[PDB]
């Protein structure tokens, strides 16, 4: 599925991420924007490892989810991959929360911090009756 924007906000804003650990729904926008288009059949290969982006989040195979062809692989939101593929996000948002609660946080993804970070993210959320 293809969320529209201020569609995706509220699903967001429903499943608990406004503010999750710090992180504000804006973020979260921006994140899933950059990282698929809002796309939640959205997965990119990484020949370099072997490992696989899955979802609206891209949530990387080798550390979040068990697909079972990443060598040495972890599954931390212990969930099949394939659950980040659903066009209902509720399994993909309590991954993308497991993932912030590292100590990273939300900078667990490099494309918030190219795209996101120190940047003006209220477009992401205007409009959107969040």
């Amino acid at each position: 599925k293809v969320f529209e924007r201020c569609e995706l906000a509220r699903t967001l804003k429903r499943l608990g991420m406004d503010g999750y650990r710090g992180i504000s729904l804006a973020n979260w926008m921006c994140l899933a924007k950059w990282e698929s288009g809002y796309n939640t059949r959205a997965t990119n290969y990484n020949a370099g490892d072997r490992s696989t982006d899955y979802g609206i989040f891209q949530i990387n195979s080798r550390y979040w989810c068990n697909d079972g062809k990443t060598p040495g692989a972890i599954n931390a939101c212990h969930l099949s991959c394939s659950a980040l593929l659903q066009d209902n996000i509720a399994d993909a948002v309590a991954c993308a929360k497991r993932v912030v609660r590292d100590p990273q946080g939300i900078r667990a993804w490099v494309a918030w911090r190219n795209r996101c970070q120190n940047r003006d993210v209220r477009q992401y959320v205007q409009g959107c009756g969040v």
